[PDB]
């Protein structure tokens, strides 16, 4: 028995000592980065023993262990390619390739801010590994694509049952998107503007706004490994003044008697505003992607978020409803949940794999991402991810989660 | 090397001969059936020196090595536990178990001329295992659980494109569950009527309703590994005296041209009605259901029944339109590929692991048996098997492909 | 106390006698033909004493007398100018003018057969003043604007009560022109095909359909004053080859129970297809129309077609449910009954004055005579004609009903 | 040449002096009221020349001459019976007759506030004749029967053309109460909710609310000969604080930029809810219902209140877009353009004929007054004044625009 050292010759070649710039392109390879939470320990004592001299450092195969002991567990699956991709580094050169691939999809038009050159794609396994190529650090607001994360805090919250005492759960349909309510005088699922309006006013009812958005906040972090979570200012007060596309189904639902007794209407719509100007970048959303990938359980954290409840629905839901007028044909030839917004922002999901986020300012006729859609399409044209794809016959597909 | 030697003392403990019978107990316990057609070279070779006796009795490790030695390949995993349900005897007692509770469901009717009280189940897994409890062996009619059926046989001859130039994808809406066409002129998805009488059309082009039909009945054949895939002629006789509707549907949309140029509408409707009164019985059709699970492959054949582009495109509609108005629901509840039928049928899939199919004559409002709804809620409730269940955090759910 | 002496002096220069010819050019002024039935005796007993000379002949005060004794009351109206139009002569060179106008308007599709440059009007007065401009003695095909003219019937035997419990009385709406039953699965109204369909089933159930188009044919000949009703067997079955949006109704309505039972649904599209296959002329059809506008009473016979019931409802229906999506915008800058042909017939109605019909087969965007529309547009746009003009305060139009 | 003289034996049983007492009752059989506005100077004359005596007394040819010298040539008109009503004292005991068993219907309920049995009909011929039984002199508010006047003084202003740029001008479709716009992104027609908002939205475009309101109050009085036409503070601050559903029009209108440039959506609110407030009595209200049978002509004054254009399109729209859901049914049994309000009213014109005001604040499950609505099926099933309707043949129905 002895599990930190058979890592050592793992990495040292049966050998004396080995680098550590050695070990962190050994673990900087493994997908994982120097910066996952759940290798703190392991990391700092590596900042301690390079300060012991000024040389190397070399590591013994105690001095290794000291460092290691601590996430040795999360370490061994690693290199012993436990991982859900155990071959992370080709898998990237083929992200590298779809994106280049896609980076030439030039129509499209932005909303009205953004240069519309920008595209990047960010990447989270369920498992921690990642990658980014193009412009994957500049922020954006998250707008619709909030609406899954909100629906799951709720039910989360609350339940199934009295969350869908208020809002429906089936899609519009094509020519049946222009509607707010159903049949039930409820709105159709929590994916369009008048059911997510009804589902920001379950979040902790009885409470005031200023505290309600740091709730959220505060989930809102737990699901995104404390990455970059923002808020535009800015875009706020830009969304609640020129949404009068909002307010109108705000009164509506008011009439028809639609939210829980004693909601303040107009105060409900405020806080909707902000929760649309929240900000991310491409590698901080993946997390929150991941989040959803793994049963509410945080990939770089371990931390669970959400209850599996609130992740089933949230997931089924992405799925019908996520695209807009586009989600049947997305269904259809991605079938992935995803959820876009006005932003360029695509918050794909493949369960039990992993979580991306993809950006590209400039828009479709439908209000996808033009390179944030291109991308899906060649994504499942190469791997077997489509929902339906069979794991053990897929013809001349590429499964990342087989080795050879 | 000795991979028939492998399992001789492993169904002998350290025994030097094994009785038959213990060894096809431990067989039946696998959850194959002896009748396996992957099976026979083996169980020819048993019967043959099992008359070179008449007494007993029992094989050595040299005679057990060439009953077994044909295919060993399968028989090794079905001894490994490598299948899909390793502990494929106690999920039976839970299908008993859903099967016996949903039995005291008592509402519903009987749709016009069957017995109230009649209700089975039946399972085949992708890799061959079977259960059935109740009334699993009397026949009834798919009816729109054909549906499905058919468009996949288009699609694996036609092509994705060329089918989908003549049949939406989405679903209607609980308000178009009577429409019959979309924006394009073309029926919303193959699930409704509008689409089986169009897909219908584009089966065998240039030949006869006999060709067709029986073309029909040979790729039916296959997906159900030969099991009983008959025909009621008295179904037909009247599905077309009370079929007034269908006719409505054919001539709209021969109006509209909705046909590929030369199409017979009244002989289409013909072909369709004969489809629809084709006969199964529960435990025929649990094939079927798992030759979709499966990639296209029937699980107890071993032939590629199917291309996976078509397997696919049947799993994705069935999702979102299988359940007449209640897929909406269905699809969050139960959350798997489905297909329901006027007789009582379900035929229902869990791609990647199984096919099932129940039956119990009386529908409630919607089309659906009751008892066979009622079971499928029990299902999902029990095992994470919903399409967006979480395979590592599923909270109390029992996953059937662990041990332990 | 002699009226028949009145009548003689009037028309003579008080002279002498009346020279015959400026008899009856002093009677085709006042509006009337020769031809009118009510005017028969008084034009055989002239046709008798004008074989008596070979010269004139002149009446005297005695011979001119009992030619007109027998219609004195219709023949001193005609000149006595209790008409309701007075001054007929001018009225028409109007028509002319609105007739002239209307020739240039250039665009326009013919149906698939004639040619694309015919074009007449013809009118008659609740009195029996006719005229006429252009083609108005060509045949041609009610098509839809015999809807109206059968459910007259069907009221007048059955009552308003009987016969609304099988069709509606409400126009639809824009969007509906593609539904077939309103939410009380009874077709919108009388004017499209779904609720044509159903009227045709409730004339004299119980007979044959020989026997049923004779009736229709007994009763429009009491309705064109015994004028050109014909009956093209051309149109009549390629109406039948190519009914297949027809058919489609008919189905629709079968399955739905919307027929009197004992309908042979069949039977009745054969019914449907002939009523609309029946020929008229401009001139004789412009007598049917002015047999509603004079409620019940054929104008130029004097008998009672139509219960005043029966003629109320059919205005009521023709007035919003009649130009097809048109309607709308016609019964507001218009606002007279019409009911427009797809063989360009278009049905006017104005009440207690005039029924015309014109025709040219140019239809526009919505199946409605091009120059038919045009001119209508134009005779309101001249006459205070309009349903909710003002009689007493009608601005800068001109009255026909007031002379000067 | 006799003018005044003429009236004097009339009157007079070719006697001496005729008593004042029963002039007057002789005038009050022509159904006029003393206090007609076109008989001030003729009721100012005589009551000098009864206190140049403290008589009985009576008057001469010549003291009759220089009180009716003015206004001989309505009082001809009223004693040689050239009203449209010729036998006013027989009509009214119809309406008395008609009223009374109306009044037995006992069913609907209020809305929110009144009593139920307030019940009140109040007549106003196009000449001034009046009559009123029941509750004629309480006050209630218009609502919606403030639509038609608003549409009218808005196209009078702007005509057809301009104001029909921000409204169409067709009904709904009974199952589209509910949509606000229409195919052409503009509301239906002005009776609904969305196009009377719209059409408040062009009333003196750049004058601020204060200005506005005056504007349609000194135009309500015109057209009611400036009876009673209040304003209810009360329900107006009620009618702001319950009106979320025509916030929700309102804020829908400024997303589809439906108003005209420069429309403070608000402000224009406000205005509308004032609109609605409008206080009427019966009779102050059935003088405005006279003004628009009077293509425009305040009957009770001889005002040109409105341009022709302008009370031909209102009268087309009240027809068919007249009583809610009812009034396709209404067009059709009724057949007269009338406007229905909450408040408990019908606002009848009659063309051609009277104008007349209903009363019962209990209405039906559809909005409309019960008590209102059996009286005018009453009033068409008694009279021949039903829209098509014919005027020289009417089966068993009284006529009273002849004698006998
Ligand atoms: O008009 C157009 C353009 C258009 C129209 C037609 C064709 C093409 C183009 N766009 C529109 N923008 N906003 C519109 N109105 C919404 C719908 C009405 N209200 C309602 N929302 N949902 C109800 N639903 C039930 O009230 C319950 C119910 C639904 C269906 C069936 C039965 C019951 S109303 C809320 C507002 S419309
Ligand atoms: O519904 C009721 C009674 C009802 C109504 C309301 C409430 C409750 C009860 N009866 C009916 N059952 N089926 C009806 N329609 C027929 C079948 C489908 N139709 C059509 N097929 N495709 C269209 N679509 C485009 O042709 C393209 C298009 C789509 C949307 C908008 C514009 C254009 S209709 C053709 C006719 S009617």
């Amino acid at each position: 028995p002895s599990l930190e050292d058979l890592l050592f010759y793992t990495i040292a070649e049966g050998q004396e000592k080995i680098p550590v710039h050695k070990f962190i392109t050994a673990l900087k390879s493994t997908g994982l980065r120097t910066s996952d939470p759940r290798l703190k320990e392991c990391m700092d004592m590596l900042r301690l023993t390079l300060q012991t001299t000024s040389d190397g450092v070399m590591l013994d195969k105690d001095l290794f262990k000291k460092c290691v002991q601590s996430n040795i567990v999360l370490l061994t699956q690693a290199f012993r390619r436990k991982f859900v991709i155990p071959d992370f580094m080709s898998f990237t050169s083929h992200i590298d390739e779809l994106y280049e691939s896609a980076k030439k999809q030039s129509g499209g038009k932005v909303a009205d801010k953004f240069s519309p050159d920008l595209w990047g794609v960010s990447v989270c396994t369920v498992d921690g590994q990642r990658h980014s190529t193009g412009d994957t650090k500049v922020p954006f607001c998250l707008q619709s694509c909030v609406k899954p994360l909100k629906y799951a805090i709720a039910v989360n919250d609350l339940g199934t049952e009295y969350v869908h005492r208020y809002v429906g759960k089936e899609p519009s349909g094509l020519r049946f998107n222009k509607l707010f309510l159903n049949e039930d005088d409820k709105p159709h699922n929590p994916m369009v503007n008048a059911g997510a309006i009804v589902v920001t006013s379950l979040i902790k009812q009885g409470v005031n706004n200023a505290e309600k958005f740091d709730y959220v906040m505060q989930f809102l972090n737990k699901m995104a490994g404390n990455e970059y979570v923002g808020f535009s200012n800015a875009t706020f007060q830009s969304e609640r003044e020129s949404g009068d596309r909002n307010f109108a189904i705000g009164y509506y639902l008011k009439e028809k008697k639609c939210f829980p007794e004693g909601t303040d209407m107009v105060g409900i719509l405020d806080f909707y505003f902000q929760l649309c100007s929240i900000e991310v970048t491409c590698e901080s959303a993946s997390v929150m992607a991941a989040t959803l990938a793994n049963g509410g359980f945080c990939p770089i954290t371990g931390e669970r978020v959400l209850s599996p409840e609130a992740v089933r629905n949230t997931l089924s839901l992405m799925h019908s409803c996520g695209m807009y007028d586009f989600s049947g044909q997305f269904a259809f030839h991605v079938g992935l949940p995803a959820k876009s917004g006005v932003a360029g922002g695509i918050l794909l999901v493949v369960p039990n794999v992993m979580g991306m986020m993809c950006w590209s300012p400039p828009l479709d006729k439908m209000g996808n991402s033009v390179k944030g859609i291109h991308f899906c399409h060649d994504l499942v044209s190469l791997c077997n991810f489509h929902n339906y794809d069979n794991l053990r016959h897929f013809a001349k597909k590429l499964d990342p989660r087989r080795e050879g």
